[PDB]
């Protein structure tokens, strides 16, 4: 049908049709008479999967023969979403499979909707890992994703009476056709025990053993025949575990609970023992596998020349003392050589400056669970503080600030300090975030070792985030500039010469309208809610957190409603305001914000005076596959975090690529986005980081804003008096109290500029042609934000490897 989706050749369609019928019969044990739509999806999944295997076997064979430097991306989260359409896209099978299934009398899009998201992540940090795997394969790097195969991913979010309810995400219920179990690579992981000192070094004895069984998922590059591996560990009890008899067998679940469920915290460091076990489990199993593969290529001097380990936050930070443990205790290298290998192998990426997010493990926990690693950490710290003392003589406070061991009520290990000390490179995820790291939380470390500190601005994959989710836009772009931009997103600059092109202007606008119509229908068909597709689609989608200021959005929405009620017969640009995201189950305020949003909607959506001029919708169960639907449909992207709090953002980049304009603060990657597009083409408002600092020194007094802004006072009075909760007048007392007395993120301080800037958005929207030309200027300058660029920078400046766009033989 459309060009970017590949050729539908006669030979291919015939072959796909027959393999589909073979799988339906032989693999699913069905015929067309009793086959469910789920069987049809599975037959298609198996057909497409067959096209991966040849390439997967010869990519891994290629890496054995060539022996390149291997990249190991260690993460507790891989937010993958669905695999079927992405596989077709990267293999150029999409039109062919579409045609083949059409001829079989099936609708492929309906079949695609049956696949469960692999929801093995919470939000931005997990999705980054997934975009990274895609870019690494596309750039022909010998890269492996390593994580945990959770039985249950992020919870499915249900909204009942306006409240979030969580339910278990049983994503493996019907089976996962994309994974291949590799039980021949099952590995032992040790916990507890104690340390014995012999004549010949320390020994870790009396341990409990949990087995780690790997499951391999293919990661196909874009049209280059490269298929890399994401290896995920599953916990298994050994067969003599606890071995009355029945209880012993039932108790096996204690060991296997390690890989049962993803921790759903996007907010507040929870020092739970099960989480620590998860962190060590993935680290211990991965390092054994890395070393095994290294040996199967004695000499550990060359180890860093053949191995790079990237740590996705501090979650796999135990890789540092674990590598030391293996090298010193098992391989009998001396400390200094082992440490040199470790530093040169490891690199650390930070994703937040919020103090409550930092991992600070109680010493008594590491004492019990990992006695040897605690000893190694103490030795690391001692030798590190000796270096600090020699560089800054007499600076006793610097020593205690930089210590990996924090003294207090309970002694803690600071895992971020561990990571910096044990890594040859430390990076932030956007230029401003990376500067904030050097100036504030890691200032002392930067002064000691300035060369370790880097920036690597985040990116998103244009395969999933344009071609897959927005074929219409990819096609009109391809019509003018060809197809090469899909793996070379900088080529989108060539679209700047079409900004005054009347045909292109009309096409860009047409595609958006089609996307909005399709999404407006999806809402009714799946959720029975009626929206006006001619309104401006104002969308804020991301995890619910106070720093992200969904509450500032709420205040604007209430302002618009009150202004309508004040002057009913005045014209206003119609808006559909969509807010979506999950709240961490124990985050009370985040759960209150969800309830506020639905409560606002209850009032706004049923006011006869309002009509269809304003709608407030809460997007339930936001996740990767819903993002693929709503993002192409958006006109306005809300990126309104308090300056200095959003490390980068990646949702922002998705919206920019898909033809939405951005309203945002100068925070994270918004700064670089505005810089690329030009500030005239961006809706910037609010305090800069400097302004936040000034307010903090003086003291933030919310009351001042309440007293001086009559429209704000009215909103707070409506919330307090029970205007949005008639049966429970004091329901939102917590929200008001927080806003008035302990708002860390200064919601009121940005309110005036925000509302004013929102008016400028509505003004532009009244002029479709000038709205669309500004959109073109955004899409055209979005090229920097491809994770292909990000990964090439990691590759060259951290890992020491050269990317390749060359095909492997088919
Ligand atoms: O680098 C990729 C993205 O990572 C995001 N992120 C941060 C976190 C995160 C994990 C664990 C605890 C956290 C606590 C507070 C804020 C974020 C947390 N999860 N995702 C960052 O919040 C976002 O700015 C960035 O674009």
């Amino acid at each position: 049908q459309i060009s970017v989706r590949g050729l539908a050749g006669v030979e291919n369609v015939t072959e796909l049709k027959k393999n589909f019928n073979r799988h339906l019969h032989f693999t699913l044990v069905k015929d067309r008479n009793v086959a469910t739509p789920r069987d049809y999806y599975f037959a298609l999944a198996h057909t497409v999967r067959d096209h991966l295997v040849g390439r997967w076997i010869r990519t891994q064979q290629h890496y054995y023969e060539k022996d390149p430097k291997r990249i190991y991306y260690l993460s507790l989260e891989f937010y993958m979403g669905r695999t079927l359409q992405n596989t077709m896209v990267n293999l150029a099978l999409e039109n062919a499979c579409d045609e083949a299934t059409y001829q079989l009398g099936l609708d492929m899009e309906e079949l695609e909707e049956i696949e469960e998201d692999a929801g093995l992540g919470n939000g931005g940090l997990g999705r980054l890992a997934a975009c990274f795997l895609d870019s690494m394969a596309t750039l022909g790097l010998a890269a492996y994703g390593y994580g945990i195969r959770y039985e249950f991913g992020i919870f499915n979010q249900k909204i009942c009476g306006g409240w979030q309810m969580e339910e278990a995400d049983d994503w493996l219920r019907y089976g996962n056709p994309w994974e291949k179990a590799r039980p021949e690579f099952t590995l032992p992981v040790h916990f507890y025990g104690r340390v014995e000192h012999t004549s010949q070094g320390a020994k870790w004895v009396d341990t409990q053993v949990v087995l780690a069984m790997p499951y391999d998922t293919p990661v196909p590059g874009y049209r280059n025949n490269v298929v890399n591996t994401m290896r995920l560990w599953s916990a298994k009890a050994p067969n003599d575990f606890n071995l009355g008899y029945i209880q012993a067998v039932l108790d096996r679940n204690l060991a296997e609970n390690i890989s049962r469920v993803l921790y759903p915290n996007d907010n507040f460091f929870e020092g739970k023992e099960l989480r620590l076990k998860q962190e060590y489990f993935v680290v211990a199993a991965t390092l054994q596998d890395i070393i095994r593969r290294f040996k199967s290529s004695t000499n550990f001097d060359a180890f860093p020349d053949k191995v790079a380990i990237q740590l996705n936050d501090t979650h796999p930070s135990l890789a540092i003392p674990e590598l030391m443990r293996v090298l010193v205790d098992l391989e009998r290298l001396d400390w200094d050589k082992a440490w040199e290998v470790t530093v040169k192998t490891c690199a650390y990426t930070n994703h937040t400056v919020l103090p409550e997010a930092l991992e600070r493990w109680p010493v008594h926990l590491l004492e019990t669970l990992l006695p040897r690693h605690l000893q190694i950490i103490y030795e690391i710290n001692q030798r590190f503080l000796n270096r600090v003392a020699a560089a800054f003589p007499g600076d006793v406070d610097r020593l205690r600030r930089m210590s990996l061991v924090e003294e207090g009520a309970v002694k803690r290990i600071n895992m971020a300090h561990l990571c910096i000390a044990g890594s040859h490179a430390v990076n932030g995820v956007a230029r401003i975030h990376s500067e904030i790291l050097k100036k504030t939380i890691f200032k002392d470390f930067y002064e000691l070792e300035p060369h370790k500190f880097q920036n690597k601005t985040n990116g998103i994959t244009p395969r999933r985030w344009l071609v897959l989710c927005n074929p219409g836009l990819a096609e009109i772009i391809a019509e003018r500039i060809g197809e090469e931009y899909i793996s070379d997103l900088d080529q989108l600059r060539k679209l700047l010469s079409y900004v005054d092109d009347e045909a292109f202007i009309r096409d860009v606008a047409k595609v958006k309208q089609e996307n909005k119509l399709k999404f407006a229908a999806y809402l009714e068909r799946e959720y029975k809610v009626h929206i006006n597709p001619n309104s401006l689609f104002d969308v804020q989608v991301k995890r619910i957190h106070e720093y992200k200021r969904q509450l500032l959005n709420c205040l604007h929405v209430i302002t618009l409603y009150n202004r309508i009620k004040k002057e009913p017969n005045k014209f206003v640009v119609p808006r559909t305001v969509m807010i979506g995201g999950k709240a961490a189950p124990g985050y009370h305020m985040a759960k209150m914000i969800i309830k506020l949003i639905t409560a606002i909607g209850d009032v706004v959506n049923h006011d006869p005076v309002v009509g269809d001029r304003l709608r407030v919708i809460f997007l339930e169960n936001y996740r990767v596959s819903l993002a693929e639907k709503v993002i192409p449909a958006a006109d306005l992207s809300e990126q309104i975090s308090t300056a200095g709090t959003e490390a980068s953002g990646t949702g922002n980049m998705k919206f920019m690529l898909n033809g939405a304009l951005t309203i945002g603060t100068m925070d994270g990657a918004n700064v670089e986005m505005a810089e690329e597009a030009g500030e005239e083409n961006f809706f910037i408002f609010g305090m800069r980081v400097e302004d936040v600092d000034r307010l903090d020194q003086r003291g933030y007094n919310a009351q001042e804003y309440y007293d001086r802004i009559p429209e704000l006072r009215q909103i707070i009075e409506q919330l307090s008096s029970g205007f949005f909760s008639p049966k429970q007048p004091d329901l939102f007392k917590d929200i008001v109290n927080m806003l008035m007395h302990h708002d860390r993120f200064k919601v009121f301080a940005d309110y005036e500029e925000y509302v004013k800037c929102q008016e400028r958005v509505s003004a532009l929207y009244k002029n479709p042609r000038e709205w669309t030309r500004m959109v073109i200027r955004n899409i055209a300058t979005s090229g920097k934000f491809s994770s292909d660029r990000t990964i090439a920078q990691y590759a060259r400046e951290i890992w020491g490897v050269e990317p390749s766009r060359q095909r492997l033989p088919a």
